[PDB]
């Protein structure tokens, strides 16, 4: 088969030495890499920029004529990644080289046969501050019709987190937007945890960290990200090959999803970043 689906809750991706490089989520589709040797026990595969090996035990072959395979498609305005049959995210602007309504296939979401994507937020150094002020970040809730969010009017706590910990506030807003549904998840409301901290794939809600209030959740999650990711040399969102996505989340498109939110906010606030 050309495509394989991850069967267990998560599965490891290994190098040729058998060392763990990362892990990916149940349902993830990986591409068979025909330039490298596969055997009975391990397949050479690619996923979200990472070229390695997976145990055949963890995979199920798909048939692309009847099973969903992730793909990218232009509407003539934005290029979308279909990350699941019924969910698309906008990743870039339409390039004149894209045929409208044609499905395109890419292992990194950057290199395609007939064009290449800049996804600048995906690789943007997150220690650089946003050019958006507290008031500009706060205007995004109306501009995107975000209702009943615990993060409404917290632009000032985000810019404080950015001032004190040197982490990009537009990135902190986008990450909390994705992980907690803009501060509307049960974890968001119960534990002021907006970033999915220690919310492990095996038991996400049980292992989720508790913060005392919304402001301490923003500042406390920022301190955690700084100490566990930024300070250990994970300084951009990235994918399964590099950046925070190697270890932060099983979802191979976690970084792409956060970049997509940064892109949408940036566009609605006037393009200052
Ligand atoms: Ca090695």
């Amino acid at each position: 088969a050309a495509y394989y689906q991850v069967v267990p809750v998560t599965a490891n991706v290994y190098d040729s030495d058998g060392e763990k490089l990362s892990y990916i989520s149940q349902g993830s589709v990986v591409w068979l890499d025909k330039d490298r040797k596969s055997d009975d026990k391990r397949l050479a595969i690619t996923i979200s920029g990472l070229s390695g090996y997976m145990k055949t035990e963890d995979l199920q072959a798909l048939d692309a004529s009847k099973d969903f395979i992730p793909y990218y498609e232009s509407d003539g305005h934005r290029f979308y990644h279909y990350v699941a049959q019924n969910a698309s995210i906008p990743v870039a602007s339409h390039l004149s080289d894209m045929e409208v309504g044609k499905k395109y296939y890419s292992a990194d979401g950057l290199h395609f046969d007939g064009f290449k994507l800049e996804n600048p937020f995906l690789f943007k150094d997150l220690t650089e501050a946003t050019n958006y002020s507290a008031e500009e970040l706060d205007k995004v809730f109306s501009l995107l019709n975000i209702n009943n969010s615990l993060l409404e009017n917290k632009g000032a706590t985000f810019k404080e987190a950015e001032e004190h910990y040197h982490i990009n506030a537009l990135y902190l807003l986008a990450h909390s937007a994705l992980e907690s549904n803009w501060g509307r998840s049960k974890i968001a409301k119960d534990k002021n945890n907006f970033f999915g901290i220690t919310a492990y794939d095996t038991t996400p809600y049980l292992s989720a960290k508790t913060f005392d209030d919304v402001d301490k959740g923003i500042l406390g999650a920022t301190k955690w990200i700084k100490e566990n990711y930024i300070d250990r040399g994970r300084t951009f969102l990235g994918n399964k090959a590099s950046g925070m996505n190697v270890e932060y989340a099983s979802d191979p498109y976690w970084g792409e999803k956060i970049a997509s939110v940064m892109m949408k906010i940036n566009e609605k606030l006037g393009g200052k970043d």
